[PDB]
């Protein structure tokens, strides 16, 4: 099959956003030293804040392009499939972006 299923696939269809990348469904304990080792060798990264109580991270990819090979490689993978992230829409991209 070819769904989103707990992918969203909806920021896939994004783009026109430079070092805004929010993810919002990590594990609690996640820590910016793994999104950073994982998203670094295609995106690297300058700042990452993980609101673990909320599931929640903000990573800033000073790269347009960086950020969007992440955010496209991201829901392709195991682990960070796990997270739902998207192009941040503004700064206050947490919710209503």
């Amino acid at each position: 099959n070819s769904a989103s299923n707990s992918s969203v696939l909806l920021a896939v269809q994004q783009s026109g956003a430079c070092r805004n990348v929010f993810l919002g469904n990590l594990p609690n304990g996640i820590t910016e030293d793994e999104i950073r080792e994982d998203l670094e060798p295609f995106g690297p990264i300058d700042q990452i804040k993980i609101v673990t109580e909320r599931n929640i991270a903000f990573v800033h990819f000073l790269n347009i392009a960086a950020a969007i090979k992440a955010v496209q490689e991201l829901p392709l993978n195991p682990k960070w499939s796990k997270r739902r992230i998207y192009y941040g829409r503004d700064r206050c991209a947490v919710g209503l972006k």
